[PDB]
């Protein structure tokens, strides 16, 4: 039984949409493969009710979803359940543009009408790429991207797998580019509670991640097919996002939480999580991921380039 | 997987539809009472899919239900389950406006814009009724309304419960109206396959109902609610069923489904079972008078 109850009435509709959505593709087979019509197909709901219904949705408002067959497709490439994902937006409203899912396992982002045609130009190879590569990639994993109506203006959605764990906090984190030019968190933003470190942030701290060799090796080489398939989308801005996730400060937390009355995580869903060397300081998780990913256009060429020399030594 | 395969599209969009509203009603709580709004509400929806989900449905149409609270609380009192008529509806096509839920239950009509506004016209007074009388009644049992746009052109549809057996067969159908005038089944109408005999036919015939009197106590209040609300041109539908024309048994069926079956008495000469309901009642005080009286003269 759902209620739909959210802070504010776009969250409540975006709750409604995706349990609608979800529930339709119930009714549609699964397809031995995609068509091209998939990829420009949509399906929109225009809902006008009157004295009915609005305790906590508008009365008039709509919906429309993008590409259904393909994130349908995709969300089981990507090993979430169509359940689990209605479950996750539906059960309880998402929270604080950026949204999580109230259990912390989805972002939906605000996006804007150029990413939405951005993400039409390349979801036929991004969805080709997501097949060889069987998901394993440091890239954005998209689950689904909504049109929402509310009192008449539209407000675009992508849903992506959280980057961070949906468990484990994250005590630090960088957002870092490779670009030649300083990109540092301002004195406002690293007042912040969990300020987003830039990248002379992390140089000027001596920051370095050490996850020995085998994980090493592997977050390498999706680096360098990741970057290589957005170069040759002529796709820039994308950056790199690391968190940090200290083992020993997470159990005194939560030792001092307990006392006002493991350091492990599942990879097929904690997909970006890496463990800390078995040799390693301090007990650590981090999580590395690639976000903003649907800005077309120096040259790409270039950016991939100083990008992937940056990110190869961030860790060692 | 409820697909949504129909005869044509209009039949598929009705399933969809009912399933939809059903749904949303599942997540809206049932209130304490009903409220005045619930008498002039209604949900409306507007679909359009663009090379997605179109093997069954149409991608564009709309739906509209009306008074969906109001039909909710209705089919409660009537003691209808809303996942049962979700699934008489849905599960399988509806047959052959008249229309049938494939297992027979509810019978789905095609009706004009006159009648939605008489039905908004009459809806708290019937609902008050229908609680008064506990449900016990002769009335038709209204169970949802809806609309329908379907290539552009809207269709509105009633939902009752059927007056006859949802599983025995009716062998001799009768429209009784109680006129002045005289009404007979056509020379035409006659050689179908099934014909539906008007009032003269009843008693150029002979046909008699043996049993007992609380069904005449229910009769009177019905027609006597009816004509209070200026209600003229409906008819009691009766259908009788031959046992002996011919698991499952001789005359067995369930009071609680088929809510308007009666056992013929031991003095009758066949064995039968009889079906008996007003229907047509959306649209005068001579109407209640002369329709009593005859429905009065067939019992035995
Ligand atoms: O299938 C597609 N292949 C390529 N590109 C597409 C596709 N589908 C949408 N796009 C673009 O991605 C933004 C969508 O935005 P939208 O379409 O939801 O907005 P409408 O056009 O309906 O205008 P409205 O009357 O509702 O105000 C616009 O750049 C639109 O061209
Ligand atoms: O998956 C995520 N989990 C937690 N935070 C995220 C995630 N994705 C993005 N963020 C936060 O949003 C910031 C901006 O990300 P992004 O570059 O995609 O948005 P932008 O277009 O405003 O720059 C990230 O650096 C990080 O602070
Ligand atoms: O519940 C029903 N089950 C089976 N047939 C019905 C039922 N209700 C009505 N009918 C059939 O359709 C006919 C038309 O009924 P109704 O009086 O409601 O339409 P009208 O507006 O043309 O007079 C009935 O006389 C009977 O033949």
């Amino acid at each position: 039984v759902k209620l739909f109850r959210a802070s504010e009435p776009i969250l409540s509709v975006l709750m409604w949409g995706v349990n609608h959505t979800i529930n339709e593709l119930s009714n549609v087979p699964v397809p031995v493969m995609l068509m091209p019509d998939d990829f420009k197909a949509y399906s929109k709901i225009k809902v006008d009710n009157h004295l009915f219904n609005k305790e906590n949705l508008p009365s008039r408002f709509k919906f429309k979803e993008y590409c259904p067959m393909v994130f349908r497709n995709l969300r089981e490439r990507f090993g979430i359940d169509d359940q689990d994902y209605q479950n996750s937006v539906t059960r309880s409203a998402p929270i604080n543009r950026f949204l999580t899912t109230y259990d912390r396992r989805f972002v939906i982002k605000t996006v804007s009408s150029e990413d939405v045609a951005e993400m039409h130009n390349i979801l036929k190879k991004y969805h080709q790429f997501i097949v060889e590569c069987h998901g394993n990639t440091l890239l954005p994993q998209f689950l689904g991207m909504y049109r929402l109506t509310v009192d008449g203006v539209e407000t675009y959605m992508v849903v992506t797998r959280n980057v961070f764990s949906h468990r484990l906090t994250v005590h630090r984190k960088y957002d870092l580019k490779g670009s030649t030019v300083a990109r540092e968190a301002s004195d406002k933003e690293k007042a912040k509670d969990l300020p987003t470190f830039k990248d002379n942030d992390f140089l000027n701290e001596g920051q370095k991640l050490h996850v020995g060799e085998e994980s090493k090796k592997n977050f390498l080489e999706k680096l360098k097919r990741d970057v290589e398939f957005l170069a040759q989308l002529k796709i820039m801005d994308y950056s790199l996002l690391v968190g940090i996730h200290d083992v020993d400060r997470a159990e005194q937390e939560e030792m001092e939480v307990e006392e006002r009355a493991p350091g492990e995580f599942d990879p097929s869903v904690d997909v970006y999580a890496m463990k800390s060397h078995e040799s390693s300081p301090k007990k650590e998780v981090y999580f590395m991921a690639i976000i903003d990913i649907l800005t077309p256009y120096v040259n790409p060429e270039q950016y991939s380039k100083r990008f992937n020399e940056f990110m190869s030594n961030i860790l060692t």
